[PDB]
């Protein structure tokens, strides 16, 4: 087929079309978070917001693949959607220490592409991931482990208030 | 448990969760729409945004669902979001009547839950379905209908030239 | 000789140079698809605009080359210019296909020169397309390829009248 | 052919194209000019600013040329554009005695083909040349005669300081 | 330890390490620059804040790479940052031709560790460095190379005058 | 030499050459407690921008140091800067304790050049100190003590938990 598709492997394309469903699994978790934290037993508005905007950010994520994806001239194929790994969240530590670990599997599946797109000499890929990905899950990660290290300072041997002036004092809503 | 539930049933709760399901798989279905009219080999703008912004449309369903069955004590329970029924989706006039069929389906659903209130003299359910979907989906599927008539009309034996003139003149970008 | 120079080899300044040369005979090229189109008995307003407008582009894109030979240190050397292949360019879509054609090229000189760059450890060089020229390039090629497709659609046994309509309504002057 | 074309001769339709081709070639003289005063090892760049300009403006005579064929019915047909006759051009004062040269050969050629409609009672095209090129041309030689007495006038025996001062005195960028 | 760090090499988080110190030596030395102008008996404003900017740009790189240790995960470590290599530095020339030896060093710095990134396929470090430090480093040693060749045109026989005109006329402070 | 220096004795510029490197060595020492408090670790963002801030409070009274050196006619000197005292900075109270040793040092400096310059009968030495030094650094000690007193009252047997609102309520960032 294609009229415009150009150094563009068919391996590239489907890891693409890959990554596309692990950003979309990743905002369907932060969907799930956003509101087990907005339940009436929970009641955490601040980090039910940041929750949700994860979730914003991780489909924004997606569409971007998806739109190049399209500007190289491979085709978008799309599989189910897993659900979430937890129907219950646990604590602000528990999810924040969960977050950390899907973004760190979204940053490696990143990486794996990366080094894909090197292999098969795809500079465009290349300059892709690190324009709009590589450095935005950096940063994000590292905002994750600031929020993670003030969360456990704040446990000590009074759990409810440390949680209640986390979502206070530093996600401010 | 609920400190707040009350006259909420478990059968009202479960259904709400499933058409939570019904409206995030329809809003997978028009993304996968939108790139597929953003392919170079499909490349019409105007449908591609109009399936696009559907997409958006059925998330902000879900989230206004999940929203209330938060309000009401219920819990979110989240299921795989089956992917969408087709890779490819054909003409302009192939997909505005797979995207009738869906809203069709999506209505039928609101219905029910709707008959489903009204059996256990549930009238804030009922409300909220008269007041934020019953309607919008009626006026929707009414706009569906337009313009697969347009769509139709357009056909006739020059059949290219009128799918980019309905892309051009109906859904301006 | 020079002061300046570091990192920078004699087979990467070769090669902007012979670059620079590309994309002046592109800017060329595209000066006379313009001013075809700009003929009485052509007359499509809309096809010249978008091709002088890519003369310019091409333009740029060489003195955007040539400012970084100088800041690296190295020699500008220029070449004859070759006329374009063609005196009278057919119709829109044969127009439009040699468009592509010479895009496709264009960008696998870019491909090329950054191979060079990556196998003589020269980053700079690479960053520089990266940053610069290959996104833009693609993205030129996905809305060639997008304006191909429409003229095909548009041709059927009709094909005056689709031209007509695609000048009128896609390539708005 | 033309349907327009009204006391147009062959002769002047010819001559027209091979003025556009001298306005090219001038326009590649001075993009050579303004890279070879950006180098590191000469850095003038008020200097290199006024060659800039001047591809600028010879680029522009060859677009209005162009679109005067087209006006009259004549068809554009380029040939080689001729690379510059220098890869260096050596001082300030080298470079606008050569820049002088360049001007009075296209002055000529204008002078010519004024005469040319002259003889072919062909008062459009006089008119034009005219109104857009001959007091233009004038108006720049006359500037390019007032640099290079002040550039011969600051040679002296201190040549470095005031090839230094007269651009930036005279050519402020 | 870190809860954060992936991908990040030992290797690159020592190199990390030495260049920040070798940027704020160079901030250092352009300190001393920027002051050694300033005295009553040089008095070259201009010179004086040009090497004071420098100083400042130097320091914020080192805070950019500071700042990327700590989001990697890495941990900065600092030495003692060595006194500048003299306590006068002569003529504008001097003092720029040691500028230029300092630039070149950096870069080389910046290139080897951007070497290394490549080695250890640490694709956010090889970006970090091509956006924020690989390019601003070629324009500075470009605008240095350029004010090299001005400040050697100047010097002749009246080395004085062309000291105090390159300070009034291409540093305006 | 100096054709200015009048009642400047060499003992004072020593004096303010070598206070010149303990302010550049409290600048360094900040940096390195600034870059320390925004460590994933530790991240405690607050505390991180007030020794941020005092890194160029810092340099800033070594530059107005160097500036009256030159207005004086003595001689800047520069030595090297010793890395700070620790590479780790343990608590906020740990932290605050090492940043009032260190400015009762500066203090100390400070009011031991005043001296020499009343011995040496130097009024405009004494008044540069008293005017933008002594009693800045009387304010900012008074605000440590008013810190440090405000953390110890935090510490209790919930060290965490005040760690955390010191930084939130006092330090807002
Ligand atoms: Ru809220
Ligand atoms: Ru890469
Ligand atoms: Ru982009
Ligand atoms: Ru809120
Ligand atoms: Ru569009
Ligand atoms: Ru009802
Ligand atoms: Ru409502
Ligand atoms: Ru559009
Ligand atoms: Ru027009
Ligand atoms: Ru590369
Ligand atoms: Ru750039
Ligand atoms: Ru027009
Ligand atoms: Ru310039
Ligand atoms: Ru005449
Ligand atoms: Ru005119
Ligand atoms: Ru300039
Ligand atoms: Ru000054
Ligand atoms: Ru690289
Ligand atoms: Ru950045
Ligand atoms: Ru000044
Ligand atoms: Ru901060
Ligand atoms: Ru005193
Ligand atoms: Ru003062
Ligand atoms: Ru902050």
């Amino acid at each position: 087929s294609s009229q415009i598709r150009q150094n563009y492997s068919t391996e590239v394309e489907a890891a693409v079309n890959r990554l596309v469903n692990l950003y979309l699994r990743a905002s369907y978790t932060y969907l799930s978070l956003g509101f087990y934290f907005d339940r009436d037993d929970v009641a955490l508005c601040g980090v039910a917001h940041f929750f949700r905007e994860l979730a914003e950010e991780k489909r924004e994520g997606a569409e971007r693949l998806l739109k190049m994806q399209n500007q190289r001239g491979g085709r978008a194929l799309f599989q189910d959607l897993q659900k979430p790994s937890q129907d219950e969240w646990g604590t602000t530590l528990d999810a924040m220490k969960a977050a950390i670990v899907l973004e760190k599997s979204l940053n490696q599946a990143l990486l794996d592409l990366h080094a894909l797109g090197s292999a098969q000499a795809d500079p465009h890929l290349c300059d892709f991931l690190e324009s709009h990905f590589l450095d935005e899950e950096v940063k994000l990660i590292k905002k994750m482990g600031d929020h993670l290290t003030n969360i456990q300072r704040l446990v000590g041997s009074q759990a409810g208030l440390g949680e209640y002036l986390f979502e206070r004092l530093t996600l401010k809503h």
